[PDB]
């Protein structure tokens, strides 16, 4: 199973994400108003995965279109990044249960946690700047990467792509704020501390929403939801808590 996330324009980027969401998840009958709904990841056998092809970074600088991510379906966890030009799967430590056929799997020493990636990158997610220019630079770091230990530039590149591909699928707020950077008058998306709080509390969040029967509001951790228009505008896909 393969998907394309096209960063050409805002429309192609949003349609790419919503294409993945409907294939791998199903909306809740309690929180769903039109096309905008909060979905639950479809149950899949553990170890299942889908591919993500990073297209559309820039058309004028000749087609940086050979980067691929491997994502575990059960938890939307990026297991690694694939260099299709070299047919090399640079895979993290904690995803040994993810084997991709037809490629070469370089098993590394670094795991996938934000604790390790932030340290090696020397870059805080709170205040991290993602733009179309910096996304192109993030692509180059991952393509020019070789070895089995994550370098500073690669982690400064993985942190950016995971935020705009994996966490963007989970949280609609992250997708909405970043997609502005793909416009003609390209701004710079700046990851606020509130955006970081969302990603750190995904497990707590996915455990709550199935309860929601249309009450007044919801407060999990520091995440205060005033109404359902906040839920639909902040969270997009939640875990399948069985």
């Amino acid at each position: 199973r393969e998907f394309t996330i096209d960063f050409s324009t805002q429309q192609s980027y949003v349609s790419s994400l919503n294409s993945i969401r409907t294939e791998i998840s199903t909306p809740l009958e309690h929180i769903s108003q039109g096309t905008t709904s909060v979905s639950v990841i479809n149950h899949t056998p553990p170890g299942s995965y889908f591919a993500v092809d990073i297209r559309g970074l820039d058309v004028y600088q000749a087609r940086f279109d050979h980067l691929r991510l491997i994502i575990e379906q059960n938890n939307l966890a990026v297991a690694g990044f694939v260099n299709t030009a070299t047919n090399t799967f640079y895979r993290f430590s904690d995803f040994t249960h993810i084997s991709v056929p037809g490629v070469t799997t370089v098993s590394m020493t670094t795991d996938s946690s934000y604790t390790t990636l932030q340290r090696v990158a020397a870059l805080e997610r709170s205040g991290m700047q993602i733009s179309r220019h910096s996304l192109v630079s993030s692509y180059l770091a991952l393509m020019e990467f070789s070895g089995n230990t994550m370098t500073r530039d690669a982690s400064r590149a993985v942190l950016r792509f995971v935020t705009v591909t994996a966490e963007a699928l989970r949280f609609r707020q992250i997708q909405r704020e970043f997609r502005q950077a793909l416009s003609e008058t390209a701004p710079v998306y700046t990851m606020t501390p509130g955006d970081v709080d969302l990603t750190l509390n995904w497990g707590r969040i996915s455990n709550v929403l199935p309860e929601y029967r249309g009450e007044d509001g919801v407060r999990v951790g520091r995440i205060s939801f005033n109404n359902i228009s906040a839920i639909l505008g902040t969270v997009a896909v939640i875990l399948n808590c069985h």
